[PDB]
This record gives C-alpha cells, sequence and structure tokens, in this order.
C-alpha cells in the first residue's frame, strides 16, 4: 500500500518475523510448534454458538480487565500463524474468519470507545491496545483500512495523550520509563495502522524523554540505578520492559519522518553498561531489582534475564563498529556462562532466535568471561558485587527513607516483607538456587541476612520507606566496598546497625546495637540456602561434621560453619569473629506460587532449605561473621585462622573489619567522634569508608549516606 504499511511490515518482522522462518531450523521450528498448538487450543475451544457470552470460557469474566488482553493476545497468535507459510493455519479461511469475527464481537460487546476502564487501566491502554495493533499489523492484508481505523478507535479513546496514561480517569499520570515505551508500542503502531502522522510524530517526541537520565524521581540515574513506581528499585522488571520494547520500536521509529537523533540515543549504552550489566550473573537477573515480578512462576531470574539480553542484542544489531561488537560480546559471554537456562526458551520471535544463533556461532565475536566488578547503586539502595577470579556474585538488598522496601501490588508478592531488610544474595555454582520454586517455598519470615522479630505478618500489608536516610555503600574499587543500614523494623520494635564489608573474595556481616522493645523474639538469619537433591552438602560446625534435622539444633560456642559440596564453586563458609550461639536446621519447605501471587498456580511446590540463625535475647546484642564462598575445606580453615584478627570493632558507634592481605579497611562511623583505626590513621566523620593502604599512601573512599555526598579527604581522614 504505502509507507505506513512499509513500517508496519518492518514491525511484523520484529514482533513475529515470519519472513525469517526456516523449518530446518531446530529452534525456530520449536517456537512454531508452540504457536501451532496455541492457536489449535484456541480454535478448538473458542465459542461458536449462535449468540455467545464469551469468546473463550477461560476468559469470560470481562469485568476482569485481564480477560480483554488475554482474549486479544489469542487473536495475535492466530494472526501470527495465519501469515506463516509453514503454519498449518497459513491462509486458513476458518482462522482468517475467526480473527476478523472475534475482533468484531469483542469490539461489539466488550472493547469500544463507548466503554470505560473497569479493572486495571493497564489492560485498557497498554495490554489490549498492543495486542490489537499487532493483530491488525500482521493481518493488514485481510482488513480494510476502514476496519482498521474502526478497531483502533477504542485505543484512541483510552490513550489519546502520548504523554499521559489513564487520561479517561480522574488522575492521569505522566508516562515515563517502561510505561513511556509501551506508550510508543501503543500509539506509534496504532498511528501507523491509522496512517495518522501527527500521532506518530508526537508519540516519538514523547518517547524521546526516556533517554533522559534523572537525579530524582523515576528513571535511570548516573550511578546506574533505575527507580520506578515513585521510589522502587525496578531495573529488573520495568527496566526490562523499557529496553525490551524500545529495542523493538527503534528500528521502526528510525525509518519514519521523525527519526530519533543519534546523540540522543547514545544514553542507551549507559543503561546497558551501568544499570543492566552488573545485575546479570551467569545468565541470571538479580531478583533484588525485579520488584513484584519475583512472585511470577514464569519469570524466574534466568527467564527475566533473557528479556534484557534480547533487548541488548537488538540494540547491538542496530549499532555498528566496536559498539556493535562489544555489545555482541557482552550478550554472547553472558548467555554462554549460563549452563542452567536455555536462552532460546525466551526468544519469542524468529528474528530474535536467528540473531542469537548467528551470535553464538560467529567466531568473530569474542566470548571472554566477564571481569570482576562492584556497583554501588546508591540511588536505589542496592549493591551488586562480582568476583571473576573465584566466580561468585553478591547482592545487597536494602532500602531507606528514599526507597520502598518491597512492592505488593495487584495481589503479587504478598510475602516480600523482608526482602530489603538487609537481605543478601549469593550467586555461585548452583545457577538454579533462586529458581525452581525458591520464592514460593522460601520461609518469608527468615530472609537471609535479615534481623527480625518473629511476629506474624499480614499478606495484605504493603511497603514502607525506612525512617532513616543513613543507608548506603562507599565503593573503593571493583573488589572492595563497605555498606551500612540504620535499620528499624516495620513496626519500630527492633533496631540494628547492620553493616557489610565487601573485601574481594569475602563479605563480613556486622550487626550492633540490636534492641527489641517488643515481646516477640529477635534473631538474624545468617542464611536460608535452597539445596539440590543432586548436590548434598556436608555440614561442619567448628570443622566437625554435623547432622542437621528439620528440628532446629543449637550450636553454642560456634567459631565456624562450613557447607561442603563436591563442587568447590558451591562451598559456603561462615567464620564467626567471636564464638557465637547459632541454631541450624535442614527441612523440606512446601508452598505454592498462589500463596505469594493470587494469579499464580496453587499447585504445591517444595524445596529443601538449610537455615542458619542467631537469636538476640538482649538489648545491645550484636553479630559478626565473615562469609567465604567457593573455597575448599582446608583453604577455608586456613583462611579463618588468618582472619582471626580482622574485626577491628563492632559497637553502637563504630564498626570495621580489616583485610591484612589487601591492606584494606572497611569502616562505618555512626557519629562524628575521632576514631583511631589500627593505630595508623583516624576517620573523623559519620559515614561509610573503604580505605586501602598503599605503602606510605592511603586511597580513601568516603560516602555520607544521608547527604548522598563524598567529602574532601582532610575532612574525614587524618594521619
Ligand atoms: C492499582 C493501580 O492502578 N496502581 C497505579 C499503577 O498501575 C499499575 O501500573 C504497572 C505498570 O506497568 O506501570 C502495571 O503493571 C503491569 O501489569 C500487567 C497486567 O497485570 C503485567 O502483565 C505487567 O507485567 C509485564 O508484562 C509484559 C507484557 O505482558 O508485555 C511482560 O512482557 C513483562 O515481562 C511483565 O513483567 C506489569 N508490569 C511489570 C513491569 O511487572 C500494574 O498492573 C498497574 O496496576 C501506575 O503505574 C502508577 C503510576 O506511576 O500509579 C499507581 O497508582
Amino acid at each position: 500500500k504505502d509507507t505506513y504499511t512499509d513500517r508496519l511490515d518492518d514491525w511484523n518482522g520484529i514482533i513475529a518475523g515470519n519472513q525469517y522462518y526456516d523449518s530446518k531450523n531446530d529452534q525456530m521450528a520449536k517456537l512454531n510448534q508452540e504457536l501451532e498448538g496455541k492457536v489449535a487450543d484456541s480454535l478448538s475451544s473458542i465459542s461458536s454458538q449462535a449468540d455467545r457470552i464469551y469468546l473463550w470460557e477461560k476468559f469470560s469474566n470481562y469485568k476482569t480487565s485481564a480477560n480483554l488482553t488475554a482474549t486479544y493476545r489469542k487473536l495475535e497468535e492466530m494472526a501470527k500463524q495465519v501469515t506463516n507459510p509453514s503454519s498449518r493455519y497459513y491462509q486458513d479461511e476458518t482462522v482468517v474468519r475467526t480473527v476478523r469475527d472475534s475482533m468484531e464481537w469483542m469490539h461489539k460487546h466488550v472493547y469500544n470507545s463507548e466503554k470505560s476502564i473497569v479493572g486495571n487501566w493497564w489492560d485498557y491502554e497498554i495490554g489490549t491496545p498492543r495486542a490489537i495493533n499487532n493483530t491488525l499489523s500482521l493481518m493488514k492484508e485481510y482488513f480494510s483500512d476502514e476496519e482498521i481505523k474502526k478497531y483502533t478507535d477504542v485505543i484512541e479513546k483510552f490513550v489519546p495523550d502520548p504523554e499521559h496514561f489513564r487520561k479517561t480517569t480522574d488522575n492521569p499520570f505522566k508516562a515515563l520509563g517502561g510505561n513511556l515505551v509501551d506508550m510508543g508500542r501503543v500509539k506509534v503502531i496504532a498511528g501507523l495502522l491509522r496512517k495518522d502522522d501527527q500521532e506518530i510524530s508526537s508519540t516519538i517526541r514523547s518517547i524521546e524523554q526516556v533517554f533522559k537520565l534523572v537525579d530524582q524521581g523515576e528513571g535511570f540515574y548516573q550511578d546506574g540505578s533505575y527507580i520506578d513506581h515513585t521510589n522502587v528499585a525496578y531495573t529488573g522488571a520495568f527496566g526490562n520492559v523499557l529496553i525490551d520494547g524500545l529495542s523493538q520500536l527503534l528500528p521502526v521509529i528510525q525509518k519514519t519522518k521523525n527519526p530519533i537523533d543519534k546523540d540522543k540515543m547514545q544514553t542507551m549504552y549507559h543503561w546497558i553498561d551501568k544499570s543492566f550489566a552488573p545485575l546479570l550473573v551467569n545468565g541470571e537477573l538479580m531478583d533484588m531489582s525485579r520488584g513484584r515480578s519475583i512472585s511470577r512462576a514464569n519469570s524466574e531470574g534466568h527467564v527475566a534475564a533473557v528479556e534484557v539480553l534480547r533487548g541488548i542484542h537488538r540494540i547491538a544489531d542496530m549499532s555498528e563498529g566496536e559498539t556493535k561488537q562489544r555489545l555482541q560480546s557482552l550478550v554472547k559471554t553472558i548467555v554462554q556462562s549460563d549452563s542452567y537456562y536455555d536462552v532460546f526458551k525466551n526468544l519469542k520471535t524468529y528474528k530474535d532466535i536467528s540473531l542469537m544463533q548467528s551470535l553464538l556461532s560467529d567466531a568473530g565475536v569474542a566470548s571472554v568471561p566477564r571481569t570482576s566488578y562492584l556497583s554501588a547503586f546508591n540511588k536505589m539502595d542496592k549493591t551488586a558485587m562480582y568476583n571473576a577470579e573465584k566466580g561468585f556474585g553478591f547482592g545487597l538488598s536494602l532500602f531507606s527513607s528514599r526507597t520502598l522496601n518491597y512492592e505488593h501490588m495487584n495481589k503479587e508478592n504478598k510475602r516480600g516483607w523482608y526482602t530489603s531488610d538487609g537481605m543478601f544474595y549469593l550467586y555461585n555454582g548452583d545457577l538454579s538456587h533462586y529458581s525452581d520454586g525458591y520464592w514460593p517455598t522460601v520461609n518469608p519470615y527468615k530472609m537471609p541476612g535479615t534481623t527480625e522479630t518473629d511476629a506474624k505478618r499480614a499478606d495484605s500489608d504493603t511497603g514502607k520507606v525506612l525512617p532513616s536516610a543513613f543507608v548506603g555503600t562507599s565503593k573503593l574499587d571493583d573488589a572492595n566496598a563497605t555498606a551500612t543500614m540504620d535499620f528499624t523494623n516495620w513496626n519500630q520494635t527492633l533496631t540494628a546497625h547492620k553493616s557489610w564489608f565487601m573485601l574481594k573474595d569475602k563479605i563480613a556481616f556486622l550487626g550492633s546495637n540490636i534492641q527489641n522493645t517488643s515481646t516477640d523474639t529477635a534473631a538474624t538469619t545468617i542464611d536460608q540456602r535452597k539445596l539440590e537433591s543432586s548436590n548434598p552438602y556436608k555440614v561442619y560446625v567448628n570443622d566437625k561434621e554435623a547432622s542437621l534435622t528439620e528440628q532446629e539444633k543449637d550450636y553454642p560456642e560456634t567459631q565456624s560453619v562450613f557447607l561442603e559440596s563436591s563442587d568447590s564453586k558451591k562451598n559456603i563458609g561462615y567464620f564467626f569473629f567471636k564464638k557465637s550461639s547459632i541454631s541450624m536446621s535442614k527441612a523440606l519447605q512446601k508452598g505454592a506460587w498462589k500463596d505469594i501471587n493470587e494469579g499464580q498456580s496453587d499447585k504445591e511446590v517444595e524445596n529443601e532449605f538449610l537455615t542458619i540463625s542467631q537469636a538476640h535475647k538482649q538489648n545491645g546484642d550484636s553479630y559478626g561473621y565473615m562469609l567465604i564462598p567457593n573455597v575448599d575445606r582446608a583453604t577455608f580453615n586456613q583462611m579463618i585462622k588468618e582472619l582471626e584478627s580482622s574485626l577491628i570493632e563492632n559497637n553502637e558507634t563504630l564498626q570495621s573489619v580489616y583485610d591484612a592481605k589487601q591492606g584494606v579497611w572497611g569502616i562505618v562511623k555512626y557519629d562524628d567522634s575521632v576514631s583511631t583505626i589500627s593505630n595508623q590513621f583516624q576517620v573523623l566523620k559519620r559515614g561509610v569508608y573503604t580505605i586501602r593502604k598503599e605503602g606510605d599512601e592511603y586511597k580513601i573512599a568516603y560516602y555520607n549516606p544521608e547527604t548522598q555526598e563524598s567529602a574532601p579527604d582532610q575532612e574525614v581522614f587524618k594521619k
């Protein structure tokens, strides 16, 4: 037809990619097989009675917005197969008619301009409109330009403003980040379908705002943080949608009369390198950045990671030169480092499958293991650490007066209460740790690293910001950093000065000033590790094999605990600076995804967990231990002997551990008193420090969590 159909043709190549299909292509044929079965199920179950209440019974309750999107997504699947020469439904008269028909019926009795949002606005302005655009785009050769307009009319009624969503409501909000991108997949495509030029130009102009880094509110920050939903760390869910959708759109947008300036898009590489890259470990997308998505059974870390990777790859393909090359190497090495998840299980279009296949087999693209790195995402209170030498990742999940602890929205993530209360993540040889039903089987009252009372929590509860702004990380280099959280629990009955000292190949956990004014007992979960029936651990307490049971066994006078696997890369050792009183247990924990997410399956799931905790029976209590992963038993025993004097201090005003091997100090000062460290120097300001002694010199890394600022050396360091 015209230039719009041209772009609409490019879109089809991106969202389905029938033109690249190849039956002799294993991965492609697998996805085709999947779509064939989908429309087969849809067709064999659609209602074909004279006068019907619903198109599909499973999605009849049209009061539930979700049923509109699910119903239309089914027609998009039919539209994909009907235009695929290799599909059994290719140009099928029945399939063509049911799509056209279904569009009309849905339009007649369910979704039209004369209707109003009922349920989630999201489906009315994003979910459904996208499915409609895609369906009309794929089958434009079967619809009249007039019918197309007719069917996208309702989209214009609900989403008239490319800059605001929920415009038909009493409180529309400005589209930013992920939402802004979907606004493009809604109005740019719909604009294309309607041959509406003003719509295209204004939506693109509106989309261009996503390329702006922010220093407040929602968006990407200079330090790599990405905030969404007012104050929630969301690089891993909304960031996904952002990069995923934008990467699909850009190729199309760029071929219009309103291409986005190159210098304007250059910021995308900032997101990739500073925001996304650090959150990817062995093909897994750190859960601490995925908000409520963690409660979705079909979006575990490795799966969520491919959403980002496919977006990054599309961007690399859109680039050229070293940029294309480096991005390709980035995607290639990450995917190849994933021995647990098959990346193709989440490449849902032929072009995406194709791109990935050529990348993996192109010998010209280097795939070299990622180097060590430490990202201090202070603008979202998270820290990601990775050691390339020992091969383990570490995630520190916190929150402050600037951020919400956990998101429970739309009945999702009902029990994430403590996932940001100083929760830590360890990524080692067991790539499936946080997968295979970890979230619905993990005991939510004992999130690893967290200090909490055992009071009962309500599923109906929702997030809160922390009273204190004294939460933050001061990074010295790629292997060393220190963090602290002026912790107070959800009902202000317990406090604790929790601090972490990341020192290259280990992390020390220090807690002091632990107080409890309530009646419930207080304890810190040193860990709750999910086990693999295939790789059993040999537990040692004080280097003596211990036999754990579902019943908590107490181990007083503990100097160390060691979990031994046949794979050094799965070993976890804990050295207690001062002999401590801990309790351990290994028990089968059962649950269902529905428990933490109403819309998930109620199917029972179960996993075996090893729980280690330390009770706090008095005020002024404390804890102190070093987490040492990926070393064998003899090396762990020898190391804890060397660290016998690493703890420099752990009280209510000062906390610090020292790495003699590196000549690095980790320090946290809660007050402005003069602290003399190791009889060598003085730290003078309240805040977080990471210092390295280089012979006669001292490299200083100071951070003031409250003002979110560093400071001149002479202000905080002396001698
Ligand atoms: C209660 C209310 O209306 N609160 C508003 C808040 O509304 C919420 O906005 C979200 C949003 O996207 O901004 C909505 O989140 C999305 O809901 C979808 C339907 O349940 C769900 O499918 C989305 O999940 C993603 O879907 C993608 C897709 O289907 O294409 C997937 O490709 C993607 O992998 C998957 O994660 C879900 N989005 C995310 C990122 O999880 C939420 O339902 C809706 O209630 C407004 O946004 C804010 C404005 O800042 O104000 C509140 O008051």
